[PDB]
This record gives C-alpha cells, structure tokens and sequence, in this order.
C-alpha cells in the first residue's frame, strides 16, 4: 500500500539537504550550495563538512554521530531491504564519517561542536550567507566526553564493518580512528555537555556509560577482540530503556548483546518491546501512534520501530515486533489520512521548521520574514520526518512550532533503517 522505497529514497535526499561545507558535484538539492567553508578548530584545523543538525546550522557531534551509527547499522543488518538504494545510502553517510575523522585532530583531542547554538538560532537565513562567528569546541583529557566520543567511535567502527568489502582502505582508516577515539572515551571519563556547556541547552547528555557499552560492542563487532566485550561487560544496560535515541543507547546495545548470546539482554529486550506494543506502558494515541514524548514523538516511535525490526531478526518477538514496526511507520506515512514526511504522500507537511527550506529561490533575500510566513516553504525538504503530534493526534503544520514541526538528523535515522527493514518483509 505505501511506497516505502520512495520514502527511503527521499530520506537519503534529506541528508543531502543537511550537508555543510563544499558540496559534491552531484549535489541533488538545487537550493543548497557551498557553505561554512571557514569552519575550523582553535589551532586552525579544517572542520568543514558534516551535517547541520536540524533546521539550524550547528554541527552537534553527539546526534550527528548517533545518526551515523544508526544509519550504518541498518545498512549492515537490513542490507537486503536497502536493495538498489544501498550504495546511495552508503555514499550519503560518508559525509558524516569523513567529518568525524577531521574532528579527531590528534589522539586525545576530538572536536564535538561547531557553532554556538544560541547565536546560530538568532539568525534566520541561508547557511550559504551566514556571517556570524562559529566557535568550535573540543574534548580533551581535561575536558572529557565519553558519551560524544564513544558514539563517534561507534559510528566509525560500524562504518569499518559496512565498508570493509567495497573499500578496505577506507574501512581500515575508520577503524584506526575508532580505536583511538574509544580509548580516549574510556580513559577520560565525563559528560561532554559539561565540557562543552553550550551543548547543555540543546543536546544535554544524561549519562555516558551507555555510550561506553555501545562503542565497545561496535568495536567488538568490528575487530573480534575479546577485550572490547570485556569492556562492554563493565557497562551493561540496567533496567528497561526509556527509549532509543541520540541520548540513550541501551536498547541498541540490547540488540547487539542479544546477537552475541547475552541471555539477560535478550530478556531485557523482550521487556522493552512488549511495553511499546499495544497494551503496554507506552501511551497510544487514539489513531495508533506509540507516543513517548511531546518533542519528536515520531522520532521516538521510529527509533523503537527500528529496534523492533532488528530484534525480530534475532528471533525476539518476531511477528509482533514486525506488526508494531509497520503500524508505526504507516502512521508516519499516511494511516491518519495525511503524511508526516515532507515531500511525500497525501497532504505532507508544507512548512517544516528549516531555515534553508524556508527561503525563496536565489537570488532573493532570505531573513526573519521567512520564519513566520504562513505560505508553504518555497523549497521542499523531501524525506524529512517532522516532530509529529501530541498525545491526542493533534498536529499543526506551522513553521514556528519547532516542537510539532522541526526536522533533524536524528529524527530520520531510525526511520530510514525501519523503512529498509519493512522493505525486507
Ligand atoms: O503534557 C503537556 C500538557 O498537556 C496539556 O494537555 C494537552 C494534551 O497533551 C494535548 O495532546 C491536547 O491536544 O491538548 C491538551 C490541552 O492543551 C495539559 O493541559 C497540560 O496540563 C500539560 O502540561
Ligand atoms: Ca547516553
Ligand atoms: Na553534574
Ligand atoms: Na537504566
Ligand atoms: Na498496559
Ligand atoms: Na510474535
């Protein structure tokens, strides 16, 4: 009934529209061009590239790295669902991985943010036309961040697995960085949003030990080296994960641990999933969305859908998990009578909260008037999953409602993999 493949193809285009830096010649987004070409570290290190996080122009390293790891995971384990779109998806995520390698300026220094979130948000306009100072902040032993660094290692290690067959030299570059960055994370303990306090209003980290587990598991998967499993076993998930997201890795670790034969983790994964199924502990809206929170409700559901599909591949609650994942993705695509995916389906959102998509065609000026205009965005941000409805299915397609209507890297990450998973059924 729904064209899941069309949505997956559009999701890849969303990531293309989030690119910072010197865009590739094959750039498919005609309203995006080169931008942030002076992004640099405090020693002059090149920090160009990466993805803008949301409807803004900050490069936030924790969600950017989680997005990459999560996207990569689906390309590894749901490869058949990706099908003829896998190579496109793989090329897309290189944008993030290459940036992470640039951020890793020396063994024990990792850039974790470029842009001041408050200053960035005070601008409305095209990223190509920014003129404000864009500070860069790094993690070091005296300013640690085991969470951001652990996630960055996870993404690189997952990348090494994905790219091993097609591009061994690239895989070996990724793994070398992943090892060194994980050592940094493990040997220098702290919350990155304490070390980079600008991030504490945007991507406040609740804990880092879940990233230490997650990163170790991915390095175990990438290397086969028992010491990484021993490290993962120091940080095993405790209790039921609240959700899977850029902040909490536990549900993801539960799937990986289950895949490696951890019996406790398999039971914990069952307990997580059953809560999200109908008649569990997660609120259901009347129209069938498994609703976790006010902000990014569709993201949280899609992230659980992705975990459910992966868990089903491990034989965990298999049919019910697949039924759940389909119900949630169908809510996103159209089951309520409208789409929540920009540029897709029936009555999609027209005014997602996104600076560049809000701007008219070049060469017209773009500024704060574009933020509040009741007209549709002039550019269509194809593929973006919006924040989504409240607990009673109410949703406003209002550009200024950045709870209902923002879009973000992390929002699309679980979603894109879930689409691949459904395409294998
Ligand atoms: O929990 C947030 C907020 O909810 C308010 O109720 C909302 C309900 O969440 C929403 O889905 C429905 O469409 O509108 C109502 C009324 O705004 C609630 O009244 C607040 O007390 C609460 O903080
Ligand atoms: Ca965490
Ligand atoms: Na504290
Ligand atoms: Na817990
Ligand atoms: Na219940
Ligand atoms: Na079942």
């Amino acid at each position: 009934q729904y064209n899941y493949r069309e949505v997956l193809q559009k999701s890849i285009l969303f990531y293309a529209a989030q690119r910072s830096g010197q865009l590739p010649g094959n750039n498919p987004i005609d309203w995006r061009d080169d931008s942030a070409l002076d992004d640099q570290g405090n020693g002059g290190e090149d920090l160009t590239g990466g993805w803008y996080d949301a409807g803004d122009h900050v490069k936030f390293g924790l969600p950017m790295a989680w997005t990459a790891t999560t996207l990569i995971w689906g390309m590894i384990d749901l490869a058949n669902g990706y099908g003829g779109d896998r190579n496109d998806a793989m090329q897309s995520v290189r944008w993030a991985l290459d940036y992470f390698m640039k951020c890793h300026v020396s063994d024990n220094e990792l850039y974790g943010q470029v842009g001041d979130g408050h200053a960035d948000h005070a601008y409305w306009g095209r990223p190509e036309e920014m003129t404000m100072d864009r500070p860069a902040w790094s993690l070091t032993p005296s300013a640690p961040g085991s969470d951001l660094a652990g996630e960055t290692a996870a993404a690189l290690a997952a990348g090494s697995i994905l790219f091993s067959d097609s591009d061994a030299s690239y895989a070996n570059q990724l793994l070398d960085h992943a090892r060194t960055i994980y050592d940094f994370a493990y040997n220098n303990r702290g919350i990155y949003s304490e070390s980079i306090p600008n991030a504490a209003d945007f991507y406040r980290s609740s804990a880092y030990e879940d990233e230490l587990c997650w990163g170790a598991l991915w390095l175990y998967r990438a290397t086969g080296e028992q010491d990484y499993m021993d490290k993962a076993n120091e940080f095993l998930p405790q209790g039921r994960p609240w959700a899977f997201s850029w902040d909490s890795k536990e549900a993801g670790s539960l799937v990986l641990l289950t895949s490696f034969g951890n019996s406790n983790a398999r039971a914990q994964l069952e307990d997580f999933l059953q809560s999200w199924f109908p008649g569990g502990d997660i609120h259901y809206t009347p129209l069938g969305l498994a609703w976790r929170d006010t902000w990014g409700s569709l993201r949280y559901s899609a992230n659980s859908a992705f975990i459910a599909l992966l868990a089903a591949e491990e034989g965990v609650l298999t049919s019910q998990a697949r039924t759940f994942a389909r119900a949630q993705l169908d809510y996103m695509l159209g089951s309520t009578g409208r789409s929540f995916v920009v540029g897709f389906g029936t009555n999609p959102p027209l005014r997602p909260h996104h600076r560049a998509a809000s701007c008219p065609d070049m060469p017209a000026s773009c500024g704060w008037d574009q933020a509040s205009d009741p007209a549709p965005n002039p550019q269509v941000l194809d593929g973006a999953l919006v924040g989504g409805p409240d607990d009673q299915d109410n949703y406003n397609d209002d550009r200024q409602d950045y709870i209902s209507n923002e879009v973000a890297c992390d929002y699309n990450a679980g979603f894109q993999g879930a689409l691949a998973g459904i395409l294998q059924l």
